[PDB]
């Protein structure tokens, strides 16, 4: 176990004082918080604890207050006297997701520096994808040692105990046991970080300087218009009633809008071919390939995506909002993917469909405040700029470095016809294609894209290699050190580790291999926009302009600007983006603004 003997609960200033003089000089020290609630703008603080050496850790109660509690320093003693060494640059600290923690010291107008090390991010950088980086993981993992879970000092379900509840001594096993492990964590891991100079640079300069934009992001919040997303509810109530009426009249008696039970009972039993589509979906749809001519299921088609879109963001937003600020805070995940992408959730910014109609009126709910506007700022198909880079292909450099559409580009070379004479189907073709080397989508993978038949599909794909070598080239290349070293690169150093490249199975190696070729461009897209990120909020935090930056979805980046200040904070969002990040991969930030988040899109 771990007991009261263990970890000393400091009471008294004085005491306080003592452990603030070792804390001054100890080259890094490890440093945690401790709230009654997982919501960080409205989360109060009830203690903090700290590590200097493995083995030697404290906690400090302040809001414990439960019955008959005992005496404890005062929540703004504490931080009055803390405040000092948390402020100063200079004083190194080490923490298990720093972000929570610089969150709650800001409610009280306390601003933590000397964020340098993150023992969740300094797992995520050594490997993704080695399990889990969450601190019972890591202690694991790392220590094999089992730490105490909050559910062991506050219990489970709703009658479960918040910290300032819990009995003194039991918050000091569990605070203090935090502190310690993440300090040794620290001491294993950091060490590690150094046998390669990549990995070493996007955790020190991508990373770790992200740690406080991300949490300056999430507690500026976004505006959400719950009348707006009412409205659309009331609305698409009555479309998904019309809807069913609509499938109904169609055919015959009522039913169910569910495949494999009510639709191939009706659907092939008048004219079709027997197998239904999945809701292995987004490569075979035979519902939409019906709706180029039968109604039937392009109804229930239609039908289906407005009632996951109603339930999902309709009714879920308004619910959102924090009572505190009037804005929905979204959850901003920093070691979640392989490829080193941010993700997201409550909301996820990123399912919301961006060519769809519908989903555009949700964004219409993400306002701005009077008289400021919502601007966009968006790296044009930086995925494609960076293959064009990484596979040295003039052709392709060529294309964006005149200002062509590399999607018609692409046509007329392929396809071998003037620019200004490529027509739809051939730019959605050369699109496809495009989109498909990404992904490192097979021959028929791509045939089921563009609906056109097997090795027409390799048709087209031997004349794209033809036409661009240096983009077979780059995926050979890429498949080739996957096999030799067991992980690929970005441009920046971030690695994705592939254990599965020489598997044995089948199947099981072509996704390593697809992972392959796909990491490379997706990575370094993400570290790009990390870049930006630190360097538009430096911007920010130096020069005080009237902007707050308050969301990341995909490659672009969107803020609130004052209306009168419009113009000069475009062209300055504008080239912090483009230029002040990689000066090797060919650039273009596409900026906008409107009412709402749609408008700016
Ligand atoms: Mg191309
Ligand atoms: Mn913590
Ligand atoms: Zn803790
Ligand atoms: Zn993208
Ligand atoms: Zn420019």
């Amino acid at each position: 176990m771990i007991s009261y003997d263990n970890y000393v609960t400091i009471l008294d200033e004085e005491t306080l004082k003592a452990w603030i003089a070792k804390l001054e000089k100890a080259p890094v020290f490890a440093f945690d918080t401790e709230t009654d609630s997982l919501d960080n703008i409205s989360a109060n603080l009830v203690g903090l604890s700290f590590a200097i050496e493995p083995g030697v850790a404290a906690y400090i109660p302040v809001a414990h207050d439960y019955l008959d509690a005992p005496d404890q320093i005062s929540r703004e003693r504490a931080l009055e006297l803390l405040k000092p060494l948390l402020e100063d640059e200079k004083a190194l600290k080490v923490g298990q997701n720093l972000k929570y923690d610089r969150g709650i010291l800001a409610n009280y107008g306390i601003e933590l520096r000397g964020i340098a090390f993150d023992t969740m991010l300094e797992s995520y950088i050594l490997n993704s994808v080695a399990g889990r980086h969450d601190m019972d993981s890591l202690a694991e993992r790392w220590l094999k040692h089992k730490t105490i879970t909050f559910e062991e000092i506050a219990g489970k379900g709703k009658n479960q105990l918040t910290f300032n509840q819990i009995a003194l001594e039991e918050a000091g096993r569990y605070a203090a046991e935090d502190a310690d492990v993440t300090l040794q964590l620290h001491l294993k891991m950091w060490p590690d970080l150094q046998k390669h100079k990549g990995p070493l640079n996007v955790f020190e300069n991508i990373e770790m300087p992200l740690v406080p934009v991300l949490s300056r992001i999430e507690r500026n919040g976004v505006k959400i218009d719950p009348k707006v997303l009412h409205n659309h509810s009331e609305e698409l109530t009555l479309r998904l009633a019309e809807l069913e009426k609509k499938a109904h009249e169609i055919a015959g008696e009522e039913f169910n809008l569910s495949s494999t039970k009510q639709l191939q009972t009706i659907l092939f039993e008048k004219q079709g071919i027997k197998p239904l589509k999945k809701t292995p979906s987004t490569s075979e749809e035979v519902l939409e390939e019906l709706a180029l001519d039968y109604p039937l299921p392009k109804v229930i088609l239609e039908y289906r995506g407005l009632a996951k879109l109603k339930s999902t963001y309709t009714d879920k937003l308004p619910l959102m909002i924090n009572p505190k600020t009037g804005r929905v805070h979204t959850s901003y995940h920093q070691a979640v993917t392989a490829t080193g992408r941010l993700s997201s959730t409550d909301p996820n910014l990123q399912n919301i469909p961006v060519r769809n109609e519908e989903g555009r009126r949700i964004r219409q709910a993400f306002i701005a405040p009077e008289d400021y506007v919502i601007v966009s700022a968006d790296y044009s198909q930086i995925e494609l700029r960076i293959m064009a880079h990484l596979s040295r292909d003039k052709g392709l450099l060529t294309a964006f470095a005149e200002g062509k559409d590399i999607h018609r580009a692409t046509a007329a070379e392929v396809f071998g016809l003037p620019l200004e004479t490529v027509t739809s189907e051939q730019r959605r073709s050369a699109k496809a294609i495009n989109f498909g080397l990404i992904y490192g989508m097979s021959a028929f993978g791509l045939a089921r894209q563009l609906n056109i038949p097997r090795k027409e599909a390799q048709k087209y794909m031997d004349l794209y290699f033809e036409r661009y070598p240096g983009v077979l080239e780059y995926m050979e290349r890429t498949r080739a050190q996957a096999k030799e070293q067991g992980y690929v690169e970005t441009l920046d150093g971030r690695r994705l580790y592939l254990p599965d490249i020489k598997s044995s199975n089948g199947a099981r190696r072509a996704a390593a291999e697809r992972a392959a070729i796909n990491a490379p461009m997706q990575g370094t897209a993400a570290d790009i926009i990390k870049r930006a990120m630190i360097a538009v909020d430096a911007w920010l935090q130096a020069e005080q302009p009237r902007v707050r930056m308050i969301m990341q979805v995909h490659d672009e980046l969107v803020f609130e600007v004052h209306k009168d200040d419009v113009d000069a904070v475009a062209k300055q969002i504008h080239q912090l983006m483009e230029n002040c990040t990689r000066l090797d991969v060919p650039l273009l930030v596409e900026v906008g603004s409107g009412e709402n988040w749609d408008q700016a899109h």
